[PDB]
């Protein structure tokens, strides 16, 4: 038979700002990536995404580029800043960019799934004040009805947010991310208005009852390990599990915040924005759930501080971002998920990859054994998953293509496809070969 089947969704990912370039053109205004990418110390060698792949010119390449590996599903996200490029003000030659893209993948027999908001905001709106003005909510749902109605016979699949931890906590309180604020509370808040926007959507898309069509959010994951069995570690790995998991997936899919994390972070700051309106809105029913699974944790704990627990080093194979290949802890993570939030819900994994220090050899080859040793042992898992009864429905290389990594600028490279940013050429790298024979054989 058929490891993975003919239904199952074999995929590739990438993001607005981390591929598209054109930052300037047909009236796209800045992003708080733009802006931040700008500060002095803030990305890798004041890297920005002004051009970054240049796939807004070259998406028919990069598009007939996934037909031939055999791509059956394509995720990216919808740059808010080219729709609505002022506060109020519709931009026609923005949508018409995300018309022509997904045309030509349905054209190529490749699924689009479309992330709404992945950390590109406009700078409009975070001079109004941006994640922390709740006004916000309304903004976002603006936005996300105007896509829905334009590009709702283009695009079945929809995802609100990528990664809100992201666009929160490290946006806001360690201060890596865009806008770049180090502050507790404000983390908190901004967290609990990307759920509530979040929220306004999915009240949106359902008032729409689109003709099969799903939506859904995606979660940036991981498993935490305590360092030895002591009661300090095991409180420390509780309160990284809710620092990075639970506080996300307990009010999308409890309809609660963790209480102990609750408890915990009013220790520090406020929590006053919880009231059962707002999480009776954050909850509503979704379609599925986005996976972004590439690494665990093991901790102990640190000096009682706030959230300060010690990262141990286990001593295996790290990526070059330093983190730990794990493949267990992706069934891992996806069976936490069916026992204990999604139960029955179908699950995609929506980012999974790695990066390596990709070199093009003399013959004209990327020789990444080391991804692909990477993807083979994380396909292993989820196809061990979807053996143990998991409804899994699809799986989503991160990245399509090498791209700006956010803080890290164009240094870290995770691609299937090597570009030469100098030429913006495209070399498939072996991981991409393996991938077209994965996807054609569906046997691992
Ligand atoms: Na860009
Ligand atoms: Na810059
Ligand atoms: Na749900």
């Amino acid at each position: 038979m058929k490891d993975f089947s003919k239904d199952f969704l074999f995929g590739v990912a990438t993001a607005s700002y981390q591929v598209e370039g054109a930052y300037n053109e047909d009236g796209r205004t800045m992003s708080i990536w733009d802006t931040f990418s700008r500060q002095d110390g803030k990305v890798y060698k004041s890297h920005n995404g002004d051009v970054a792949c240049d796939h807004y010119h070259l998406y028919k390449d990069d598009v007939k580029m996934m037909k031939d590996l055999g791509i059956e599903a394509y995720r990216f996200s919808i740059a808010w800043p080219r729709i609505f490029p002022a506060k109020g003000q519709y931009n026609p030659k923005g949508m018409d960019f995300y018309k022509r893209l997904t045309d030509e993948l349905l054209k190529n027999d490749i699924k689009p799934f479309a992330t709404i908001y992945h950390w590109d905001l406009p700078q409009w709106a975070d001079d109004l004040g941006g994640w922390l003005n709740r006004e916000i909510v309304e903004w976002y749902g603006e936005y996300a009805e105007k896509l829905f109605s334009e590009l709702g016979g283009y695009i079945k699949n929809w995802i609100t947010l990528n990664e809100p931890w992201c666009s929160s906590f490290l946006s806001y309180f360690i201060g890596e991310h865009a806008p770049g604020h180090k502050d507790l509370g404000e983390a908190l808040l901004v967290s609990h208005n990307l759920l509530l926007s979040h929220g306004k959507a999915v009240e949106i898309f359902r008032g729409l009852n689109l003709d099969d069509s799903k939506i859904g959010i995606t979660l940036n994951l991981n498993e935490v390990f305590p360092a030895s069995d002591s009661d300090d570690d095991k409180v420390a790995a509780q309160i990284a599990d809710g620092f990075q998991n639970r506080w996300f997936l307990d009010p999308l899919f409890k309809g609660k915040y963790p209480q102990d994390m609750v408890e915990y972070f009013g220790k520090y700051a406020k929590v006053d924005f919880i009231n059962d309106e707002d999480l009776k809105l954050i909850s509503q029913k979704l379609d599925f759930l986005g996976v972004n699974y590439y690494t665990r944790a093991v901790v102990q704990k640190g000096n009682d501080g706030l959230l300060d627990a010690v990262q141990i080093d286990p001593g295996n194979e790290r990526t070059e971002m330093g983190w730990e290949i794990y493949p267990e802890s992706l069934y891992n993570i996806l069976m936490r998920l069916k026992r204990e939030y999604t139960y029955d819900m179908p699950l995609y994994i929506t980012e999974n990859g790695a990066a390596f220090n990709d070199v093009v050899e003399d013959d004209g080859r990327v020789h990444d054994e080391k991804r692909v040793e990477f993807l083979k042992q994380h396909f292993k898992e989820a196809k061990r998953f979807l053996n143990d009864g998991g409804n899994l429905k699809g799986y989503f290389v991160w990245s399509l293509m090498d791209n700006f990594e956010w803080a890290h600028g164009y240094s870290k490279r995770f691609g299937i496809v090597y570009v030469d940013y100098e030429t913006e050429k495209r070399i498939l790298k072996d991981s991409a070969l393996w991938y077209k024979d994965l996807i054609s054989t569906r046997t691992i």
